[PDB]
DNA sequence: TAACAGTGGCCTTATTAAATGACTTCTCCATGATCTAC
């Protein structure tokens, strides 16, 4: 049918942020489309259409709920409160790059405790070189992020806004 | 008017090439929830 997002790497309104946007977007949408092959499996049945530079989603029902369901299976946190992207082989990545990545996420994006709550300082010992070293890092149980999908739709009608967002 | 215009041997031997301590101090935050006044 018509998709109700469409992105594309020609548009001419696009800066490279957007740009590199639309690409985490696509690592996104393969890795989710590899972890659920079917599209009654995912959330308000959103389905994409993926090719070189370009991005398509469809989804049926309410948009609030395809892009809640989208949103929050992109950005997780796992057991620990580190930041799990699912764009990212997290099984292929060991723990310490994890966490590597995600202090820089929270240091660099998630600058402002406004857009994150806080858990406990996590302290883990793995050893190296048959010394155990104490990986000290900031758990998190929320980032904004995992619920921007309320700032893209609307209050009442609980669609996609027609206007712009700040 | 002439024939010479120095023949030698050396051209530094030692020793030490830095010892200290300092390697910026402050401040200017951004953003949203809430208080509050109109």
């Amino acid at each position: 049918t018509q998709p109700k997002i469409s992105l594309s790497l020609h548009a001419a309104d696009t800066t490279i942020m957007h740009r590199v946007g639309m690409t985490g977007l696509y690592m996104t949408l393969k890795r989710l489309e590899k972890q659920y092959p079917l599209s009654r499996q995912r959330g308000g049945h959103i389905s994409w259409f993926l090719t070189a530079d370009t991005i398509e989603l469809f989804w049926e029902g309410s948009d609030f709920i395809a892009l809640s369901w989208l949103i929050n299976e992109s950005f997780q946190l796992d057991d620990t409160g580190l930041i799990h992207l699912v764009g990212l082989d997290n099984d292929r990545i060991d723990l310490r790059q994890k966490i590597h990545i995600h202090e820089g996420i929270c240091g660099v994006f998630l600058r402002l405790n406004k857009f994150y709550q806080a858990g406990e300082i996590i302290n883990t010992e793995l050893r190296f070189e048959e010394k155990q070293v104490e990986y000290q890092y900031k758990s998190l149980t929320w980032y904004a992020h995992q619920t921007f999908a309320e700032k893209l739709c609307e209050a009442d009608t609980q669609q996609l806004r027609h206007d712009y967002i700040q």
